[PDB]
DNA sequence: GGGGGAAGGATTAT
DNA sequence: TCATGAATCCTTCCCCC
């Protein structure tokens, strides 16, 4: 298997930049207000002028400003580059049809039936490059690999406006010398957890015995964290399908009265049903972010796809469940939709 | 025992 | 005084043959 693994540069910033080019070479925020008070929410990412200075994804606006008071903070623009983003991997099915769209800027494909060595692969992916930056002047990293998993961290190391291959040799070289947590799909907690396991690199896996792994970081991500090591790990690209939507809103003051929250939640079940978009869902869960920014949620499956009115009703039933079993208060309120007929 | 699948907290990445 | 203008992961837990 040859996979080519597209994660687009600091995405949401760079979408600003192309849509108003004055904004190349300034330090460029992009972040999500959540109105609770005057800067309150988080980045969602930020381009390299401002990441140098520390501002980075995820850190609160106000951390953002108090470094940087002077960049460009932009409210976040989803729609726009969820558009940006379709069309990119539009341009990207040109090139191949096994397609796994892990995210809004970022794609698996496996290039096995396209090119038969790793020379051609990175002619490709030059190829890719130089197609997405003519066609939307964005510039992406490409991840060159014998599985989804190397492809990344390929990419990982080769960002910003890079490609990396990552041959059958390297992936052996790199299974014994990297960081066992700057592998996909291990975060902060997984990587503390093998740490005092003993565990820092991929081979080191192999050295503890199977239940120990198994109980401190689970059996899920044991296997595949021992697949990886083994040089045996080889998912197929896949068509990934959202598997639940939701909405959750931001009340104007922390609250555990009914009455004050309904409307917050009603309003985010209507804004639900059209981000649904068609999709009907059988199972909805009540979602509520805590005065201590914990989260509690509470849901119910139905044997048949649920209305609005469905929805209504039964939402207030779950909104209750949690406001009977957890005694804090409620900061943010909202509710998620999944199992899709 | 384990298929199946519901529930919901845990975790990841932004 | 934090949001993904969340979503997925993935571990229980329970029914039931
Ligand atoms: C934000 C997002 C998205 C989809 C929708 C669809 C319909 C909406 C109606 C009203 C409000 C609203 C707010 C955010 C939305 C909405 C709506 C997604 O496409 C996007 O990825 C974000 O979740
Ligand atoms: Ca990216
Ligand atoms: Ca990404």
């Amino acid at each position: 298997m040859i996979v080519l693994f597209v994660d687009f540069d600091y995405f949401y910033a760079q979408v600003e930049e192309v849509l108003n080019p004055s904004l190349k070479g300034k330090p460029v925020v992009v972040c999500v207000f959540s109105g609770r008070f005057e800067d309150s929410g988080a980045v969602a990412t930020a381009n390299y002028e401002a990441r140098k200075f520390g501002v980075k994804a995820g850190i609160p606006i106000v951390e953002a400003k108090k470094i940087l008071p002077n960049a460009v903070y932009l409210p976040m623009r989803k729609e726009v580059y969820q558009q940006v983003s379709s069309r990119i991997m539009n341009l990207l099915r040109e090139y191949s049809e096994k397609i796994e769209i892990a995210s809004i800027d970022e794609a698996y494909l496996d290039i096995s039936d396209k090119v038969r060595d790793y020379r051609e692969a990175y002619n490709l992916g030059l190829e890719i490059k130089n197609k997405i930056l003519e066609k939307e002047k964005i510039t992406v990293t490409v991840g060159i690999s014998k599985n989804k998993v190397f492809a990344k961290i390929a990419a990982d190391m080769a960002k910003p406006n890079g490609i990396k291959v990552i041959d059958d040799e390297e992936v052996k070289r790199l299974i014994r010398e990297l960081d066992i947590a700057d592998v996909p799909g291990i975060g902060n907690i997984t990587a503390e957890k093998l740490k005092k396991l003993g565990i820092n690199k991929l081979v080191d896996t192999l050295s503890i015995e199977f239940d120990k792994l198994k109980g401190m970081i689970g059996e899920a991500k044991a296997k595949y964290l021992i697949s990886l090591a083994r040089d045996e790990y080889n998912e197929p690209i896949r068509t990934r399908v959202r598997k639940s939507i939701g909405r959750i809103v931001t009340m104007k003051r922390n609250s555990r009265n009914l009455e004050e929250i309904k409307p917050y939640l009603f309003r985010a079940i209507e804004e639900s049903y059209y981000k649904l978009d068609k999709r009907i869902p059988k199972a909805i869960h009540v979602v509520a972010v805590t005065e201590d920014l914990d989260i509690v949620s509470r849901g119910r499956t139905f044997p048949h796809g649920i209305s609005k009115e469905t929805a209504y009703s039964e939402s207030v039933k779950l909104l209750q469940k949690i406001l009977e079993e957890d005694e804090r208060k409620i900061r943010r309120i909202g509710v998620r939709f999944s199992k899709f007929i």
